[PDB]
């Protein structure tokens, strides 16, 4: 049988492959030539030598329902599924535009040329499956050295999505020609194309759409099956191409085409060890079948192609390949006005890049062999396969190979000047550290007879890039152009960590990136606003849908069941007894569905009576009291000619259905929550990322630029833009509270999932914990995660008194809890109302529930506060006068304690964790940051860092003595949160809040009350 004997031909193949992309890595010519080189040869070596023409020729002929049904398929959605789905979705317009138009006008040209300069004398049809072969491309070869070269990745992606989507359709029309060419049908009705059309392009997307969906669907709840994933995903390919294609007639390459661009924007649903699975798995499969395809195509044309090739031939292919550059060129330019006003818009240099490029590739040999499959042995055949070879070597030969000169020639092969100092210093810093490396191992006394010789130079890395007016201009641009490189160097910060999802990350990069290139221009936040600007349709469709949906516990599930039940007799029996107008069927339907109907009324009537007669007032109880009439009076006077029967059969058929509709728009609105729960995210991602760099960024920059007016001038930027976001940020909260509220929880979930990962690792690699039990553990962390993807879309607000239980400083014990539950009074305000004023005397603290609130006061202190900050915290402890002033910018609601209850509280609850405790630490934390970050600002640790570790601390007893000594061996970081100290040997007084210099090894303070001592410490990891 072939079973075995093709899995030999198949293996032979990838060595083949193998031998000629090793031996050849160093060459300028891809090896899918010498794939065909060796094909032609091992071709004329079967014509000669029957032994081994008897083993080839079973196999190396391949029908045409191997190579569509399996090859295209594999090589389409390998195509899709490597895709940048987010880069080519925001160059959709563009790159679709280009594909679409470009292929037809492209085809209609070349099949216009075939019919017109080959001798051949073709039909239009073969000409149109001609141009379709020839305008089939595959550029995976010049969208490596446009990645790899350059941060030009926008070329890259046009041309990548513009190669999927010219394949796809290529492979559409040539599907449509092929047929009145090789299966020539009765002539069809104009609506009969009309529903071709339709069922070939718009049915193809939505199936595959649905499929996608539905396989995304049952993934997010797979869990540690990681083979059952993969297995999933893999069916799920084939059977969407193979229903598509044979069964439903629809046109499988796009249902696989959009399943792989959505199967990889929804990579969040996969576990990664899946996906990264999945992305090799299936580039394998794709290099082989580029390997059997070319193989096989120069076997065939050495076999009995080139045997029918005559000297006018090789003038026509010249010709041809000359034609074909020059057409999608002048397309590209036809085009070009419009691709220049949308999306990225391509510059005159990309337009001849992506000319250049456009490699024609297996998917072009795949349909030649088919052509010449079903020709049989018409010369038509031969020349198809001939002509697409000979473009298809011409291509990889010259365009393949020059191309990388031509990026040179036309400026696009230099990196940039930033990339290379990076660079640079990054290989100094290697070298560096191999060299004190170098010389910490000569010292060990068990490698201290190694050949350093040798170790010296296997481990060394090359480079492999290897006060006047204008000058305080200059001063002013290369400060610009550094605290755009900061603010980049803390967005990949931010992201390393998990702070951030990459897309956040992908944007904040972008947007830094292109206000370099703009004179004195820096991250705008207008520009950043269009990232959490909800898109109006879904909120518009969200509040359309709530007003619809405006007796046991399950009394309409049943019901809803019962509908989805009986839809299936009334579908189905009214168009089944057309073609059977088999008795014992409509025997049991008539009667049965005649008292499923009354078992509705009558268990409509149960509700009418168990709600009593005000059942009826409802809407939609006026429909199916409506739809149960139409129903009763059909059959009760059919039980008492055909259009006083398909009454029923029709009419009643469609009513049946409607009144199911009412359980799906509950479950609309919770997609359309889903949807803005998706955009807001990203909203919060990018503002937040935003805020944070702008944080970091100005503590850096005080001590970076020596300049006074330039950094006064920068850093009143860097404040006016983070307030303006702080701002339009917390007015989303408003705007839609429950979605916020799930964000903000899943956030929650996530950062400490990922903490406890990291201590997990910590803990392994200290051993601690034995090296197979973390992967349990780390197991179970990994499934927690993935929960959260299924976490709900919307959340309702938490009442306050759940915000009073989770205060820091209260939450510990419910019978403070409940005494200070039990003082609270809650206030309201509106809007522009004053809670404080600067300088004051002290009223009590606020806790902010509702609403945003604005702080103005001095230090020079503007920013914004929201729900759960607790306000006035300070007065309450140190009873002076306020520090700044807190204005109410939208009905701002809070709750109030009063000065006297706090005083009771603070004097009634003295447990080890004394509430004055908690209440100074809460301060000290929030006072210590700045101090902590501006001086630790330049070395690695994030503001998050920073205060995870202030988080260790505690504030010290200071009751034993007024004098604090230092133990710099135990003791990391010492802080002075108020009160007045000074050192012990210096005397020197300190009377601010403080960063303690290292040289004090000795605190000293007074007994004096009127400033009490409160000193915060954070110890060693170790005791002590
Ligand atoms: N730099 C700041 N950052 C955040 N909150 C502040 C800052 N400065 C003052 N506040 C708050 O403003 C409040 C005004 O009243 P209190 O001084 O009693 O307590 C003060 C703090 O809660």
């Amino acid at each position: 049988a072939h079973a075995p004997k093709v899995i030999v031909f198949i293996s032979g193949s990838c060595l083949f492959g193998a031998i000629s992309r090793s031996l050849f890595k160093k060459l300028p010519i891809p090896y899918t030539v010498v794939l065909l080189i060796l094909g032609a040869i091992l071709g004329v070596v079967a014509s000669n030598v029957p032994l081994v023409e008897e083993h080839t020729r079973d196999v190396a002929h391949m029908d045409p329902h191997v190579l569509l049904q399996i090859f295209l398929p594999v090589l389409i959605f390998e195509s899709a599924f490597a895709m940048d789905v987010h880069t080519f979705m925001r160059s959709f317009s563009q790159v679709c535009i280009l594909a679409l138009f470009g292929l037809v006008v492209a085809s209609v040209l070349t099949a216009v040329l075939a019919m017109n300069l080959f001798n051949y004398n073709w039909n239009f049809s073969e000409a149109m499956m001609f141009g379709a072969i020839m305008s089939a491309t595959d550029p995976v070869a010049v969208v490596a050295l446009l990645k790899d070269l350059g941060a030009s990745k926008q070329l890259g992606t046009i041309i990548e999505g513009e190669s999927l989507l010219n394949d796809g359709c290529a492979i559409v029309i040539f599907n449509v020609f092929m047929k009145m060419v090789f299966f020539p049908q009765l002539t069809s009705t104009v609506g009969q194309n009309v529903l071709y059309f339709l069922q070939v392009a718009v049915a193809g997307p939505l199936w595959g759409y649905a499929v996608a969906k539905v396989t995304v669907f049952f993934l997010s709840h797979i869990f540690n099956d990681a083979l059952v994933e993969i297995t999933i995903t893999l069916a799920a390919t084939y059977l969407t191409y193979y229903i598509g294609d044979i069964w439903l007639e629809v046109s499988g390459v796009l249902a696989v085409v959009v399943l792989g661009l959505i199967v990889n924007a929804e990579k969040t649903s996969i576990s990664p060890e899946v996906e990264v699975f999945l992305h090799r798995f299936w580039e394998m499969l794709a290099y082989l079948a580029n390997t059997l395809i070319f193989m096989m195509v120069g076997v065939v044309v050495t076999q009995k192609a080139l045997v029918a090739v005559d000297k006018m031939d090789w003038f026509y292919l010249i010709i041809l390949y000359l034609a074909i550059t020059i057409i999608r060129g002048m397309v590209i330019s036809l085009f070009s006005p419009i691709l220049s006003r949308i999306g990225y818009g391509l510059t005159w240099r990309n337009a001849v890049i992506m000319t250049w490029g456009g490699l024609r590739g297996a998917v072009g040999l795949a349909l030649a062999l088919v052509v010449e499959n079903l020709a049989g042995n018409d010369v038509i055949g031969s020349k198809f396969l001939f002509h697409t070879a000979g473009i298809v070597v011409l291509t990889l030969v010259i365009n393949a190979t020059t191309i990388q000169t031509l990026l040179r020639i036309l400026g696009m092969s230099d990196i940039s000047i930033p990339k290379r100092l990076a660079m640079a210093g990054a290989v100094r810093r290697i070298h560096e550290g191999q060299n004190r490396t170098l010389n910490m191992l000569k010292s060990d006394r068990f490698l201290a007879d190694a050949d350093w010789d040798i170790a010296t130079a296997a481990c060394e890395i090359s480079d492999p890039y290897s006060p006047s007016p204008r000058e305080f201009a200059d001063m002013m641009e290369e400060a610009r152009l550094r605290m755009l490189k900061a603010e980049k160097i803390s967005y990949w910060k931010q992201f390393e960590h998990g702070m951030l999802a990459r897309e956040a990350l992908r944007l904040l990069v972008q947007h830094a990136e292109v206000a370099a290139d703009e004179k004195d221009q820096f991250i705008l936040v207008d520009d950043l606003k269009k990232s959490w600007q909800i898109k109006g349709i879904y909120p518009w469709l969200k509040r359309k849908l709530e007003d619809l949906i405006s007796h046991h516990m399950a009394f309409e599930v049943t019901i809803n069941i019962a509908i989805v039940l009986n839809i299936v007799p009334i579908i189905m029996e009214f168009v089944v007894q057309d073609k059977m107008a088999l008795q014992k069927i409509e025997d049991a339907l008539r009667i049965s569905n005649y008292v499923f109907f009354v078992i509705y009324a009558i268990e409509a009537i149960v509700k009418i009576l168990g709600l009593g007669r005000h059942y009826i007032v409802s809407h939609w109880n006026k429909f199916d009291a409506f739809i149960l009439v139409v129903a009763l009076v059909d059959i009760i006077i059919a039980e008492t000619s055909s259009i006083k029967v398909v009454k029923l059969f029709r009419l009643l058929r469609g009513l049946r259905m409607l009144r199911l509709t009412k359980a799906l728009i509950p479950k609309l609105i919770l997609v359309v929550n889903g949807k803005i729960n998706n955009q807001l995210s990203l909203g919060y991602d990018v503002g937040k990322g935003y805020i944070i760099g702008e944080e970091e960024v100005g503590k850096i920059i005080d001590r970076m630029v020596d300049n006074k007016k330039i950094l006064r001038e920068l850093k009143h930027i860097s404040e006016t833009g983070r307030l303006q976001v702080v701002k339009e940020l917390g007015l989303l909260q408003r705007e839609h509270p429950g979605i916020a509220v799930s964000v903000k929880t899943r956030q929650a979930i996530r950062t400490i999932l990922n903490h406890s990962r990291e201590t997990i690792h910590e803990l392994q690699g200290a051993g601690l914990l034995d090296e197979m039990e973390a992967h349990k553990l780390e197991l179970t962390v990994e499934i927690k995660m993935k929960r959260l993807m299924n976490a709900p879309s919307s959340i309702p607000p938490p009442p306050p008194e759940n915000l009073l239980k989770n205060v820091s400083w209260l939450a510990g014990d419910m019978k403070l809890i409940d005494f200070i539950k039990a003082r609270a009074s809650l206030l309201h305000f509106d809007y522009g109302e004053v809670i404080v004023r600067e300088g004051d005397e002290s009223d009590g603290l606020f806790l902010i529930v509702s609403g945003l609130v604005k702080l103005y006061g001095k230090s020079v202190f503007e920013d914004y506060l929201t729900v759960g900050n607790v306000i006035g915290e300070m007065g309450v402890l140190t009873k002076k006068p306020r520090n700044a002033t807190v204005t109410c910018e939208t009905t701002v609601q809070v709750y109030f304690i009063t000065a006297e209850d706090m005083n009771i509280a603070i004097d009634t609850f003295t447990l080890y964790p004394s509430l004055e405790y908690r209440l100074w630490r809460v301060v000290a934390i929030r006072i210590a940051t700045p101090l902590i970050m501006e001086q630790m600002a330049f070395q690695g640790w994030t503001q998050e860092k920073v205060k995870l570790h202030l988080e260790r601390g505690y504030l010290v007893d200071l009751a034993e003595s007024h004098f604090q000594f230092n133990i710099d061996a135990t003791l990391e970081d010492v802080i002075l949160i108020n009160g007045t100290a000074y050192n012990a040997h210096t005397r020197e007084e300190i009377r601010s809040p403080c960063l303690i210099s290292r040289t004090v090894h000795k605190l000293t303070f007074q007994y004096t009350a009127t400033e009490e001592p409160r000193l915060f410490v954070v110890r060693n990891a170790e005791y002590n």
